[PDB]
């Protein structure tokens, strides 16, 4: 494994400090065991470590600043030397002092003259999950990381550009929206922005990630508020202050889908982050999707409803009046119970009442494919599964198949159930067909493992029990599934419970039933009691803040596929008023 | 929209600011600017802006006295302009100076001599929810609402009248009331009271808003507690202090049903304010309210509600036994399964035993009447339509409708719902009524949306499933609405599920009714975690507060239809008592 890799590596380290004496007491900081092996009798002073390192690296591992500059006035090409290693490919010994935020150090390494420019590409320095930390690559932006921000300006007064970027394709300015301490990288972040080169293009704020994304837009997709909040000062303008009453101007430019793609609200319900579905309900992106739904939001959801309402109502009613026929094969020639009056017609006649079938098939089938047309969470791989099995009904059709009913029988569960699609926004029913989102796809799934294995017990008995019985009387285990599927009703309590008071019932069904109905209520009920989980207060706050993200990815997917000539832009455009042709919101708050 | 026009109007503002270079120097209060544009070189001073602003109205927006009074000593003529808009229709440069708090500006433009009288007209001054606040109309009651009250007196140095009202009929005393900081505006209300005429008649106090509401009555439909408890201090008299005894005697005039609408009791209970709940189960109220409910109210809604169930179980009486007739038409000619015996007899005989059920037919028809009578929440619409059926039922009688039966059925359970309508008050089951209150003219009908969405999924299934089967055996589904009966039944687990063991039953039933139940219970469970968002404290007590409403909302209306020779006027009359003739509750109460 490479988790174990690094703590033997780690470990492997360690035994050459012990061992290499210049490493030990470069570590141990033990100046007068340094000139001992340094002046007096000339040791490997160019030692590489277990991890590529030098004596001076060690030296600044644990802040050591006498053995450092023991190293560095004995050797003063230790501190040009980069960690020769794979998991730190690339690391120095300044990289090391500023992260120890040891000042005086990085001010005796800057006075020595070092690279302030050294990229450490190592694997341990990587955007990974299994690494703790991700500081980027360069030294300036280790200083921001940590905090220290005397060694950032003491870093930038060497020649440290603000404008470089890492292997990932951030500025430091990326960098700084991946840290947890928020509220003090607000400060941070107006540090480096000063030292930008002050005009107002090629900012550094407008330099984008290697996938599109600026420190602004980074912000909004990662979920960091502060940040949002802090970058959010920078574009918005004040109208005027009227006492309580302040009319604000927000900016509305990455913040609205104009952009193939560059937009933020795209980005924040196509993640899947948790934290960023707080951004849409930030206080310059809520006034506007809330008006985008109150408005040209709402009615087309409830248009494009009702019209499918009435396509899945029109394919009932070509379900419900379909070919007749009173049986053309013999009687019930197979085995005596069979009810079966096959009602198919290969023929196209029945002119009267079949024209009127005839286009509502037609409909059916060129509305399964403009399904298919604009597609070429559930719910989408719903209506999919339903218009393929239309044109597997319609491939049924016209061979004429004996199981015509199987393919024709899943569309109209599918059909309706994807009409429920639309109880997302619309109503306050929204939020619940959100709730049964995540049982049907997600405690269901797992919840049914537990369930079978308690009926393939009890119905796998049940046949045994009434194997021996005769299935004229008392039939409800007779074959080996029909066992199961009746077990798995009596499992519901659907069944009355086999129950024939005339006849005598085998001694062990009066005793095996008895343990099914107990276990079967306790399952049942720990279920209810399962279900529990979900009612302390957030959870109905977060299916409720789930409902409003669904509706706003419906708000923007209805404003990407509908036509421009309805469905005005977002604010009032920068033209016509003296702006910047950039849109803008107009949104006036209370105080108190 | 409306709410764009404004948005564009004010972004329109600031283009003629920009653009206005005398505009734009009163805005940003360049001074020297301003004399290089009046005395130097004459421009526009009365220059109209898009809003109908002058100089010194953007020169007052923005808190600039030096710019204002650059304005007003090179052009005095500016203080006196209104604005001249259809937002704005009356506002002028001193009610800016009063909300800002400019007190120095308010000062230099009473030095000046503006008017303390002008109104402000506009639509934004409208009290409308689109508008963030509310003020008035008047400067001195901008001075009240913002909180400065040296402004406040400073208005009233230079004649400003306090009984002046608004367009919607609003003295100072009004305005006050519908502000957010209450603590802060009782210490405003009573400066605004030492300026009164100082006699006892024509008060300030008793100045009635245009819908008939003087201040203390408003405090009480708005919800204001704060004002309303501030507001009784001054109609309260207390007889006597007997250590931590203190019976205070309380005025009880317009807390009230003495007038024929005036009264506070009547305008809380037929609001829809969820605020002003909370006024009747204030200190001198609820007393009142319990002392009309524990004698005199409580009884009478239960002589009313015995002599609706025996009317109501009367009914039931003649239904139970009407007319009978072993059926005159031939046998089952339309179609062989048919269960009728007709019981219509449209002759007036059979006098043994019917002049009982004459009697009872013409109480039934005499009390729907008075029902109706009467007449010229849910529980009204129940009574009302229940006699509507007992009328018809009569139409249908005397006319002998082989439907007489369907108008019959609807009065029978009409008539009984509306029976536990006497669930309000009476016991502790009054708020379990106001539970399922909510419950069918709520979640029931947005919920049943969902819920007909998977029948008509589900049904039209096993339609086609046993369509091509004979229904002799296994019929569950032979019609097609008989196929969404049986299926509804199926989703609230009623009927057995279909369950025939000596034929064969096709493939696709078993299949989809596995889906069915599985999804049918979830949906179920669903259901029922959430109904457990009412479930927390608050909502507990919440519809006991509102089961109190209902039962206060009773108490006052038996007491308007009642006569007056029982159930006597509240408190104690101020006659033979040295009062004012107004009631008077006595209230002892006790501290510690
Ligand atoms: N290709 C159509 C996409 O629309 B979706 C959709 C629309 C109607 C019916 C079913 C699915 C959709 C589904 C889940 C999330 C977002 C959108
Ligand atoms: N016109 C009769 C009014 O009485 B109500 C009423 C009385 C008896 C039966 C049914 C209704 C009423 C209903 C709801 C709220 C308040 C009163
Ligand atoms: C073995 C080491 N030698 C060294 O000079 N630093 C070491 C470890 C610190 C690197 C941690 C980087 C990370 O895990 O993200
Ligand atoms: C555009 C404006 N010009 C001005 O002198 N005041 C303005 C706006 C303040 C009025 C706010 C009133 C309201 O919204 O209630």
């Amino acid at each position: 494994s490479w988790a174990q890799s690094r703590d033997e590596q780690n470990l492997l380290q360690q035994k050459r400090i012990w061992e290499s004496p210049l490493l030990l007491a470069a570590k141990e900081n033990n100046v007068q065991a340094l000139y001992k092996l340094l002046k007096f009798e000339g040791c490997e002073v160019h030692q590489k470590g277990a991890m590529g390192e030098t004596a001076l690296h060690i030296a600044a591992l644990y802040d050591n600043n006498e053995a450092a500059q023991v190293l560095m006035e004995a050797a003063p090409e230790l501190v040009f030397e980069p960690m020769t290693s794979e998991l730190y490919e690339g690391q120095t010994a300044l990289h090391i002092a500023v992260i120890n935020q040891n000042v005086n150090l990085v001010r005796a390494l800057l006075a020595r003259g070092a690279s302030v420019s050294a990229r450490a590409t190592g694997s341990v320095f990587h955007y990974r999950p299994h690494n703790l930390i991700y500081y980027g690559e360069h030294p300036l932006s280790f200083a921001a990381c940590v905090g220290s921000e005397e060694i950032v300006r003491l870093l930038i007064e060497h020649g440290a550009d603000i404008r470089a970027q890492d292997s990932l394709g951030n500025t430091v300015l990326h960098i700084l929206i991946l840290q947890p301490n928020k509220t003090f990288a607000c400060q941070m972040y107006n540090l480096l922005l000063s030292y930008d080169g002050g005009d107002h293009l090629k900012s550094l704020e407008l330099v984008p990630n290697n996938q599109g994304l600026t420190p602004f837009k980074l912000a909004g997709v990662e979920g960091n508020i502060v940040m949002f909040q802090h970058l959010m000062q920078k574009r918005k303008h004040i109208q005027w202050t009227y006492g309580p009453l302040t009319s604000t101007l927000y900016d509305l430019t990455e913040i609205d889908s104009s952009g193939d793609d560059q937009s933020l609200l795209e980005l924040i319900v196509t993640t899947k982050k948790r934290e960023a579905r707080q951004i849409l309900d930030q206080t310059p992106v809520k006034e506007l999707v809330s008006l985008k739904w109150k408005r040209y939001g709402r009615p087309y959801f409830c248009v494009l409803g009702a019209i499918y309402v009435l396509y899945i109502i029109c394919f009932t009613m070509c379900c419900v009046y379909r070919p007749l026929k009173p049986r053309i094969t013999n009687r019930t020639n197979p085995r005596d119970n069979t009810l079966l009056q096959q009602k198919l017609l290969q023929e196209a006649y029945v002119t009267p009442k079949d024209d009127l079938r005839l286009v509502g098939e037609l409909v059916s089938i060129v509305g399964a494919v403009i399904i298919l047309l604009v597609e070429i969470g559930p719910f989408h791989v719903i209506i999919v599964t339903y218009a393929f099995m239309v044109l597997v009904t319609m491939v049924m059709r016209l061979t004429n198949s004996d199981g015509e009913v199987v393919p024709m029988s899943f569309a109209l569960v599918l059909g309706w159930c994807n009409v429920m699609y639309f109880a997302r926004g619309f109503q306050m029913l929204g939020p619940f067909t959100i709730m049964i989102q995540k049982m049907i796809f997600g405690d269901l799934m797992r919840f049914c493992w537990l369930m079978a294995v308690v009926i393939l017990g009890f119905a796998s008995a049940f046949y045994i029990i009434f194997q021996t019985e005769d299935p004229d009387e008392l039939g409800h285990f007779y074959d080996y599934p029909m066992a199961l599927f009746s077990t798995f009703e009596l499992f519901l309590t659907i069944i009355d419970g086999p129950a024939n008071y005339d006849v005598d019932l085998p001694f062990m069904y009066s005793i095996t039933y008895a343990a099914f109905a107990i276990i079967a209520t306790l399952l049942m009920l720990n279920l209810l009691i399962a279900m529990m989980g979900d009612t302390h207060w957030r959870v109905a706050h977060e299916r409720d803040e789930l409902w409003r993200a669904q509706v706003v990815a419906t708000t923007v997917m209805l404003e990407r596929k509908l036509p421009r000539c309805l469905w005005p832009r977002s604010g009032i455009c920068g033209r016509e008023y003296g702006l910047g042709d950039r849109w803008f919101l107009r949104v006036e708050d209370r105080q108190d």
